[PDB]
């Protein structure tokens, strides 16, 4: 069957605020204007994946409430199936305070982790593989999800070369759990962030370094900012992208999660890594210049 | 539902949600952090002032402006959790619900707000000729957008003239931020809560100060009230005579925000149920005192 394409992390409440100026400690501005986002990393990238024309679904753990109530509810304006959601009897929605500098797009986030367990080996095995052509796992909890993936692992040896299912990994948080993940999947996307917080301090340093730790085959993807993108295959040729920029960045909140969609929607059509790499450069480019997801397509 | 004639106390102003967040550290820009916790929470003048009148056993509404939304629908069953009749809103079609953020910093205990955009249109003087008034023993109103205001005043005004003593509706106002805008508001009202926020600006140093060089704006007969914090809070009458009541200092203070509108309500309440000025300057230090030792406005009871 596999038309879907299926990311795996959390879906947040992002209660926002645009602002002008960040506000020095201890004092206090008015904020231009105010709205309320479905965030979350792979919620947002659902959010891409929508917005770009692919049939995909979301898979993470939500607690019914009025807040749950509304994240629904925009995950099917959307479109995206969120039939493979794990309902949690115990815990609150996380939310997060999300201030967004209007002079620059910098964005700061003060994430509430609630108690809301994690989707676990369990909840996985209980899906049905044969509605995806790729699968997209946000890091977060390692030993658990290292499990989800021997699982499609399992389920691509005993399949044609040609209805095996496509498998990327996200690794954005620099904490050393994460790390065995590199790991799995064709691609594999690490951030700025977790490369610098590890001595390197450009994408192709990165790249060099890292490679080492990937699935023979697979390909390192670290996008860098206003310096583009680089990623790196088995043939050893490193590849690069300029990014983008806007005239004026208005906005980057999720516009890391905007570069991985795009990025693999590219990839599951067919696209060359270095096109797949431009493209994913070129959307995230233009969602900087836009007030959340609205207008990138 | 029925609201039998001259029973409520109606606080006019703002209502807005307040997220609070506490955090280890103050997050540099364009960082991603973990706060300690995190409260949402109902707030604003009169809006907090609903919540203690209910608590005190008066029945009470509240008159401000929402926009239909998730933010407005939170804020319309806190309202309701707290016993306060929202009949009276007024809903707007254009602008947000009113939302601040808001940073405390366990490591030295700073605040950084963020407060919410002004777009969300005030309650006008046209939406409050719409109000039936005879259900209002007193109405207090917190001054915000006052040449508006002042017609609304004058309204009250009209309608207690043609009335009895007993169901004519007692008034109070509310000037608490240093605006300008807001000082023909002192003209107002049989009762005028002056805050101290606004006699320092002004250049006074004292209660006693703001009520001896402000009494001149009100109108005959009124009384205005300063409150200041842990020095007490003072009420200067026709009369000429300066009363003043003592601060309560609870066990050990735990949270203040909010203890400016449980002293207006108190006082109000007080002086609702016919208790003399003196009387109600100390039973509002009672009240705000005991919840400066509380977390929000729960055992105030
Ligand atoms: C290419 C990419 C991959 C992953 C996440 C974001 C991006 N793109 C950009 N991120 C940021 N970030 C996110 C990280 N913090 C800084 C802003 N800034 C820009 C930018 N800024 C304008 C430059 C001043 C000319 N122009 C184009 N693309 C991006
Ligand atoms: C009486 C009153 C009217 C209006 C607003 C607040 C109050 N009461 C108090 N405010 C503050 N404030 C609120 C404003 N920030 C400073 C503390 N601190 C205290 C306090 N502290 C105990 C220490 C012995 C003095 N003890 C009793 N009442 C109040």
């Amino acid at each position: 069957r596999g038309s879907q394409i299926l990311c795996v992390g959390l879906v947040v409440l992002d209660v926002i605020s645009l602002v002008d100026k960040y506000p020095k400690e201890d004092s206090e501005i008015r904020c231009l204007s105010q709205r309320w986002q479905r965030g979350g990393n792979a919620s947002n990238s659902c959010t891409v994946l929508s917005l770009l024309g692919a049939p995909c679904a979301f898979m993470g753990s939500m607690a019914p409430g009025h807040v749950a109530d509304f994240l629904v509810a925009d995950f099917r304006r959307r479109g995206v199936d969120v039939s493979q959601v794990a309902w949690q009897s115990k815990g609150d929605t996380p939310s997060s305070c999300c201030i967004i500098n209007n002079s620059n797009g910098n964005r700061t986030i003060v994430l509430h982790d609630t108690s809301l367990p994690d989707v676990s080996a369990t909840d996985f095995e209980k899906v049905d593989l044969t509605q995806f052509k790729w699968i997209h796992i946000e890091g977060r909890n390692a030993s658990e999800q290292v499990k989800m993936l021997q699982r499609i692992d399992a389920h691509n040896t005993r399949q044609p070369p040609e209805q095996k299912i496509r498998v990327s990994v996200e690794v954005e948080k620099p904490r050393e759990e994460l790390f065995q993940l590199f790991g799995y999947g064709d691609v594999v996307f690490v951030s700025k962030d977790v490369a610098k917080h590890l001595g390197f301090q450009s994408a192709e340093e990165a790249l060099r370094g890292l490679y080492g730790r990937v699935r023979k085959g697979a390909v390192l993807v670290c996008a860098w900012a206003e310096e583009g993108a680089d990623a790196l295959g088995p043939d050893g040729k490193l590849l690069h992208s300029d990014a983008f920029p806007p005239p004026r960045v208005v906005d980057t909140l999720g516009a890391g999660d905007t570069f991985n969609a795009s990025v693999i929607f590219s990839l599951s059509q067919g696209r060359s890594v270095q096109e797949a790499l431009r493209f994913g450069c070129q959307v995230a480019g233009k969602k900087c210049g836009l007030q959340g997801f609205d207008g990138i397509v």
